[PDB]
């Protein structure tokens, strides 16, 4: 399912350029706009239930503040995340897009290891990659998940050295990395990282901050061929850009 011809585009937090981040209603909206999944974060409650939200508090998104962890389902259920929509537990975001819609969940916390994967397991695993910033998050799903597609998110210059031997202990099908190497190493140093990456037999998943990288000096476009996934805020218009260059 993640090994396909066409180029994956999932909607960051949903579509959430256009929609309340990490919502149901930007989840829905997503997959109407015609991305192929969603990317969503999820923390654990105080009462062992798995939440969508992707800061340590629900401070930025919502009319309320606090910390997730240290709530309740029903405490956090009070607040509104945009427009009246009320944060959703993982099992929700299932129940809401169609069953073969890719699903990515980033694991913001591994006190969540083990719910997440049981979920997973009920609804259709084979859509679902997990992915996490966090080894140690990685390292605890694999404990009760040794099977579901898996990407290491990296932001840290000093990972990618270590990346055949997380390949080697996680089973990562890909990582997950950001547009901003260009800025950082130069396009031809990114080019060849992600021919490093891929000699090991990785996929490759690509993200950025804001969509702002994929579009300037028409960075994602010079990638072509070293990617198989784009995590995009602004679905629609990673759509056209790739329909316009013939992936889409
Ligand atoms: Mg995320």
């Amino acid at each position: 399912m993640w090994e396909r011809d066409r180029v994956i585009v999932l909607g960051h937090r949903g579509y959430m350029s256009n929609y309340p981040e990490n919502t149901l209603l930007a989840f829905r909206k997503a997959v109407e706009a015609g991305a192929d999944g969603i990317e969503l974060d999820v923390w654990l409650t105080k009462d062992g239930r798995v939440v969508v939200m992707h800061d340590e508090t629900i401070d930025r998104t919502s009319n309320m503040k606090g910390r997730q962890k240290d709530m309740t389902l029903e405490e956090l259920k009070k607040a509104d995340v945009g427009q009246g929509e009320r944060i959703p537990t993982l099992e929700e975001v299932f129940e809401a897009i169609p069953r073969n819609a890719l699903v990515n969940v980033e694991l913001k916390d591994r006190d969540a290891a083990r719910e997440v994967a049981e979920i997973v397991a009920e609804n259709n695993p084979e859509r679902v990659m997990i992915s996490s910033f966090d080894i140690d998050a990685l390292r605890e799903y694999r404990k009760y998940d040794d099977e579901t597609t898996m990407g290491l998110l990296i932001d840290r210059e000093e990972v990618v050295p270590l990346i055949p031997k997380l390949k080697d202990e996680l089973n990562l099908w890909s990582v997950n990395v950001p547009m901003e190497a260009i800025p950082l190493i130069g396009l031809e140093k990114t080019l060849q990282a992600l021919h490093w990456v891929r000699s090991l037999g990785l996929k490759v998943v690509l993200w950025t901050e804001n969509d702002v990288l994929f579009y300037k000096d028409d960075n994602l476009a010079k990638l072509k061929g070293l990617f198989e996934v784009v995590i995009a805020n602004d679905v629609v218009r990673m759509i056209e850009y790739l329909k316009k260059l013939g992936l889409r």
